[PDB]
């Protein structure tokens, strides 16, 4: 059922208490590793933008070595709660080296100190701003990315259609890595896997109700990008999903997907057997053959799409 | 629940009959249509296998070129280099590799294992006289689609029976592993477009006509000894979602996963058997993504 090196990962986290309690730690942000290694090498620009609901926004511009980047915005994953640049290197050095991208990196505000749908505002001014702001940064914003996992791909998603509403430019290429795209219903899946290692469905509502503390919020389509019109979605980036096999929320990537083919978006959906949830993100399990493989992919994706 | 270029091509063909009946046509390769300069075309006769000769092409893209062995798909009773045109120059071109493209013989002009040992033996060949060619016999990956993915686990095996050098990388594309039983998606997708098990079991009849040869680990790789799959070489395996034979890869897949192997499983959705290699096919998001994953993915792994 899951590879041997997920395997070996699932079974040192049952060890682990539920990170996701009462109290939570000041600090939602750490190196995995500190490995200390590279091989791949970018320059980062620390931003403070004065924009967002709450006046600013943190962000992250990573630019690989050596007219104008392309650029991804990338958008972090850990239930609203947790993330961020630190622990998010593996998989942001990654997607530099096997996209040649930079990476527009919205270091978001974390609940509770914010919720909904204050982070998915925050995340679509930096776009806004990176729009405005990114040619004198080398990077050329008519050819841009969204990735999210997670949180993340709700926060991806949201913000392509907060883009759709406001007829603000939408990216040329979107990936949703396990995303969240109905905090409302419970699918197929978070029965299938109720603790499924790797993420608890206990989780997953805890984190809904710091996110959303009003049930009412998750039918909202700027919430839950699944529940968006058919005339909405049909205007989506072209996207590629990739889900977990053994996770909560595998449906909702698939449903969301699938809704996307009907309507006639280009929508690649790609189901990895044998991981887990954070495969993409946890850097033991994204040396997995699967994780890996699909990693790859999705850097290469960025790289073709982008020009 | 299919992307709308594979249903579009899947409501086409609803009314054209199936391949697999007879008269079968005296041409069993063709262009899918229509008619390099991104890579060179070598043929090749190698005096060798059972029945005298086995026909290859090496290609090569524009110091030693790592090298693909690949076998096609087609049930056996089809396939050749015109039809499988396209697939070969995305890999040569996602993957920089040579491509040594094993033109077996098909059935039932021969059956079982005869094509099985033709690919086999056309290996062993490329080992010994290939550096003489340009590529790199020690760094071979193996590539095969569903018979192809059949014959290339059935190289892989023969290779660890009889311990001769096995590949460094394989790629089974919604392969045939078990030819015997009948799996889940047999009966969920009977009929399902792009293949039914109507094609199956006539493909089957024709190449192991006796059901005993289906129970060989040689016929069925997926059947092998736990000892012997233990040793395969670090495999991708990516299926098709709508398609009959899915449950094999994904066994095999498993299987290998279990006994510790590096494998990786993929099934991509909304497509069908035959996404990798059917023209129209290829350009859908899911298949043309997992087409240049298939080519990157040789790509890093063989140097």
């Amino acid at each position: 059922q899951l590879d041997p090196i997920t395997q070996a990962y699932a079974d040192a986290i049952s060890s682990r208490p539920s990170l996701f309690a009462f109290p939570l730690p000041e600090i939602r942000d750490g190196y995995q590793s500190n490995v200390s290694d590279p091989s791949t090498e970018f320059t980062t620009k620390i931003l403070s933008l004065p924009v967002g609901p709450t006046g600013n926004v943190t962000a992250y511009l990573y630019k690989p070595v050596s007219d104008l980047l392309p650029v991804i915005a990338y958008f972090h994953g850990g239930g609203w709660v947790f993330g961020g640049p630190k622990s998010y290197r593996g998989l942001i050095t990654n997607l530099i080296r096997e996209s040649g991208a930079a990476v527009f990196f919205v270091d978001y505000t974390l609940t509770p100190k914010v919720a909904y749908p204050v982070p998915n505002e925050q995340c679509y001014a930096a776009v806004q701003w990176l729009l405005e702001h990114g040619e004198k940064l080398g990077v050329d914003p008519t050819n841009m990315g969204f990735g999210g996992d997670s949180a993340g791909g709700e926060l991806s998603s949201s913000v392509s259609l907060l883009s759709i509403k406001r007829k603000t430019p939408l990216p040329k290429f979107q990936v949703l890595i396990y995303p969240a795209t109905d905090l409302a219903c419970e699918s197929a899946t978070f029965k299938e896997f109720p603790n499924g290692p790797g993420l608890t469905t206990d989780e997953i509502r805890f984190a809904a109700s710091l996110f959303t503390p009003d049930p009412k919020s998750r039918l909202e389509d700027v919430a839950s990008p699944g529940r968006a019109s058919d005339e909405d979605l049909a205007k989506f980036p072209e996207t590629l999903i990739v889900v977990a096999e053994v996770d909560p929320i595998r449906q909702q990537g698939e449903d969301f997907g699938r809704r996307l083919q009907k309507l006639g978006v280009r929508a690649a959906i790609i189901r990895v057997l044998g991981t887990i949830h954070g495969f993409a993100s946890i850097d033991v399990l994204s040396e997995a053959p699967g994780a890996k493989a699909t990693i790859e992919l999705i850097g290469y994706k960025f790289k073709k799409a982008l020009h």
